[PDB]
Formats: structure tokens, sequence, C-alpha cells
């Protein structure tokens, strides 16, 4: 009965339609947001806004930099990144020397006082395996956490996120915290001359071969941006003139409740099942830490009506984390064949139909396109704020990118950037995706603070 297949599809579909959002919800998020950037600006309502607008200390244009050898670092994911750049007058700059490492579960979850003795460890490593630990090197360091700026190179964390939690870091200075635990070996002896977000490595590595980047955006495993705004509006920081990078942290939009007419079932299972539940609920929407645990519990749904998979799932398909985010994208890669989708729920321990294939396709395809809608309406108001504080009537923008999400996923992309375009009249926006953009962003910041 091809009848009762396409009976069961029309059904998954009712379900499935939940996912949409329409081009006036998305205005509605898009006020919202801009709304709530607002707040985080301004001194009087910096402390309740959701969306908290910090200053990074990273001003407009510079004076001059120093030239040669700078090590940046990298901590944000399960894994942790050291690189050797070299910094050259051309500006330009070149990575070396590369070493990633992967960080011991006890120590992402574990007291600060390991977490940063683990990363001592590995830069102590790194700069044997290149014999480097005489030359004094200044250090970049990026770092993909909330923090409250005092300068370049000082600042606290405000709360960890992505399932981070090492204790005794939270109201401390990061930098000190490095600097402490290099100390507590005898390693050793970094400069430490500057801390950035990785939004803002990104876009500060886009902006040697295009000067119009002044936008950073992160949609990896959480999802961020940054952008450069007027001294005049940045009421944290002392001055007026010029342009100064701000950290939006979007991911907190809705921690207030500004998006609870969106939250479905299955986001309220996602954050209550999280290390920080309550918290980053935008990025929960849309990075990939959540994507394919938001595409498993529906699957489960799907599985609980009779729609899939004859009513059964199996142990793997019941477990944590286990429909894991690279599978949304390699279903969404099916040439239509279904070979893709068969084997990654063979592997799952299922033995899916033809139709329950693509019913699978239909739940990622669902679960991403209202990631990539959410996440243009955050750059779309970030970039209508931008046009809206200056003078010309078309705004010509570049945007840098990094992230697996909007990188490896098949579609995300294309969907991302119509959406942001609907949203974004007169504006002409260029997306570039950063290369090594992190670690090259670092130095060249470092070059100038030292
Ligand atoms: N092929 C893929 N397509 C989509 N997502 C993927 C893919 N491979 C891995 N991921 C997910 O993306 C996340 C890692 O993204 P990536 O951008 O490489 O790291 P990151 O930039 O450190 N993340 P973030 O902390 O948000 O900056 C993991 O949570 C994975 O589940
Ligand atoms: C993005 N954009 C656009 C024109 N100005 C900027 S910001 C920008 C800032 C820095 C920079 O390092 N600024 C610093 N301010 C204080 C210490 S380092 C840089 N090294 C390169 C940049 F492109
Ligand atoms: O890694 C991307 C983003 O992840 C989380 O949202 C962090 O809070 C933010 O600082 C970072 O930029
Ligand atoms: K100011
Ligand atoms: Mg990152």
């Amino acid at each position: 009965n091809l009848y009762f297949q396409g009976m069961k599809k029309e059904k998954v579909e009712q379900i499935l339609a939940e996912f949409q959002l329409q081009e006036e919800d998305l205005k509605k998020v898009m006020r919202r947001m801009q709304k709530e950037m607002d707040r985080g600006l301004r001194l009087e309502t910096h402390e309740e806004a959701s969306v908290k607008m910090l200053p990074t200390y990273v001003r407009s244009t510079p004076e001059g930099s120093e030239v040669g050898d700078f090590l940046s670092l990298d901590l944000g994911g399960t894994n942790f990144r050291v690189m050797l750049v070299k910094v050259g007058e051309g500006q330009w700059s070149v990575k070396t020397k590369h070493q990633m490492y992967s960080i011991p579960e006890d120590a992402m979850t574990g007291t600060a006082e390991m977490l940063f003795d683990y990363i001592s460890e590995c830069i102590s490593d790194f700069l044997d395996k290149h014999q480097m630990k005489h030359k004094k090197l200044p250090l970049g360091f990026t770092f993909s956490f909330p923090v409250r700026h005092e300068d370049i190179d000082k600042g606290i964390l405000l709360n960890w996120t992505k399932g981070f939690k090492a204790s005794g870091a939270e109201g401390n200075n990061v930098v000190g915290l490095l600097r402490d635990a290099i100390k507590r070996r005898g390693d050793f002896e970094m400069d430490v001359v500057a801390m950035v977000n990785d939004t803002v490595a990104t876009m500060i590595s886009c902006y040697y071969e295009d000067h119009q980047c002044e936008v950073g955006m992160i949609v990896g495993t959480g999802c961020n941006a940054c952008y450069m705004e007027e001294m005049q509006n940045v009421e944290l920081v002392e001055g007026d003139e010029g342009r100064m990078c701000v950290n939006t942290e979007w991911g907190a939009f809705g921690d207030s409740g500004e998006l609870d007419e969106f939250l479905l079932e299955y986001d309220r299972l996602v954050d209550e099942s999280s290390a920080n539940p309550g918290q980053q609920l935008y990025e929960k929407l849309i990075g990939g830490k959540y994507m394919g645990e938001l595409v498993r519990l529906v699957l489960l749904r799907l599985v609980d009506e009779n729609l899939l998979f004859h009513g059964e799932a199996s142990e793997q398909l019941r477990t944590r984390g286990a429909f894991e985010t690279r599978f949304v994208s390699q279903v969404e890669s099916d040439t239509g064949d279904r070979k893709q989708i068969y084997n990654i729920l063979s592997t799952l321990g299922l033995r899916p139909s033809t139709t329950d294939c693509d019913i699978v396709r239909r739940a990622c395809e669902s679960v991403s396109t209202r990631a990539a809608h959410m996440c243009s309406a955050g750059l779309a108001g970030v970039i209508n704020r931008m046009r809206e504080s200056r003078s010309e009537d078309v705004m010509r923008i570049t945007v840098g990118v990094d992230g697996s999400v909007y990188k490896l996923h098949p579609s995300f992309k294309e969907r991302f950037h119509a959406s942001v375009r609907r949203l974004t009249p007169s504006c002409e926006i260029t997306f570039i995706e950063s290369e090594e953009g992190s670690g090259r962003g670092a130095a060249l910041v470092s070059a100038v603070a030292c």
C-alpha cells in the first residue's frame, strides 16, 4: 500500500510544519534582537540585557604593528589549538606550525586548575616539537566564551557556554588563569598580549583580503557574532572617536523569554538535558552542539506515533548525542538513491525502508532550515543596525564566517544567505569564509597590541 506510505508522509508533514517560520516571524525576531542589542549597549540597561554587547577593546584602525613570530592559542571546542604565525609588512600573516590537542573530559568539567594545567602542558610540548621554549614569543589567546574586558589583555569569564564547566573560573581574569598555570610549570614565559573571541579573530583575519569586512560570525558548535560599533554608541567605554569591536553574545537572546512563542517541545528537552539549562537559548536553535540531538528527538516522536521504523527505536537511537550533527549534513548530501541515509541509520541499529529514509531527510531539512532562518534574523539585525548608524543609502559590507555548520552543511549557507538578503534591503552583503582565521586573527591583533 503505496497509499499507506504517503499517508505516513502526510502526517509526518503535519508534525514537521511546526518548524516553519514565516517572513513576519523572522522580522519580529529581528526587531526584538535589535531591541536587545540597544539595551546591551546602554549603561542603564546593560545589566538586565540578555544580549550583552561586550566591548572587546579592539579599536577600529590601528597604528603600526610589529612584525615577526607570534604564538596563537584557541580554546572553545572539544579541541584546543596551538599555532605559530609569521606576521609581516604588506599586515600579512602565515601559518607556519600548527597543532591540535583533544581535551580530556575531566579538564572540561573538573577544575580551572586542571583545565589550564592541561593547556600549559600542550604549550610546553608544542614548543619542544619546534625548539621554541627560549624566544619569549608574544602570545595571542582566542577564548570563545563571554568575557568582560577591562582591556585587550585583561577580562573576566562571565559564564561558561557549550558544555564547559571547569570550576573556579567564572568571575576571574582568564589571562591570569593562563599566566598562573604557565608559572606553575616553569614552562615557560610568554608575554600574553591579547585575548579575543573567535568571532573577533575571524573578522580580523578576513579584513586583509577584504577591508570591507566589519562583521565576524561563527556557526559551529555555538553561534555568535561581532561587528564594528561607533565609539559614541559604546556607553561602557570612555571616548566617542572612531570605532570598536563589539561581541554580541547573541546566543543568549531568548534567556529572558524573547523567543517563547517559537520554542517547541524538542527545544525544551534539549535545553533541560544540557550543561546550561535556561541559557544560550537562541544558540540552541542553531549551533551544531544541539542540531543533531534536535533531529534525534523528532525521530523519537515520529517513532512514537508509529510513523517511522515500524514504531521501534534502537538502543543507539535512544542514547544521548547519537544522531551527530555531521549526520544531518550527510543525510542532506544524499543525491536521491538513499544510500548515505541508509548506512547512517543502519549503523544506528535500525532497519529502514525507502520511506523511512526520506522521512529522516525531511526531519533534517526541517531542523537545519529553521537554524538557517533563525540565524538570518540575527545577522540582518546587526547589519540593519550598522546601516542605520552610518550615512550612505546603500551599505556595502563584508561578513567573515567560520564554523563547521556554515562550512560543511550542504545547504545551510544558501538558505541562510537568501534569508539574510530578504531582510536587508539597501545592503550589499559579501560573505567570505576565513582561512585559519582564529590563529591568524589572534596574531594580527597581538602584533598591534605589543
Ligand atoms: N560535517 C559537519 N556538518 C555540520 N556540523 C558538523 C560537521 N562535523 C562536525 N559538526 C559539528 O560542529 C561542531 C564543531 O564545529 P566547528 O565550527 O568545527 O568548531 P568550533 O568553531 O570550535 N565551534 P564554536 O564553539 O561554535 O566556535 C560539533 O559540535 C559537531 O557536532
Ligand atoms: C575590522 N576593521 C575594519 C577597519 N578596522 C577594523 S578593526 C582592526 C583592529 C585591529 C587591532 O588590532 N586593533 C587593536 N586595538 C587595540 C589593540 S589591537 C587590527 N589589527 C586589524 C583590524 F582590522
Ligand atoms: O564559538 C562560538 C560562540 O560560542 C558560544 O556562543 C560562546 O559563548 C561565544 O563566545 C562564541 O563566540
Ligand atoms: K563611548
Ligand atoms: Mg570557534
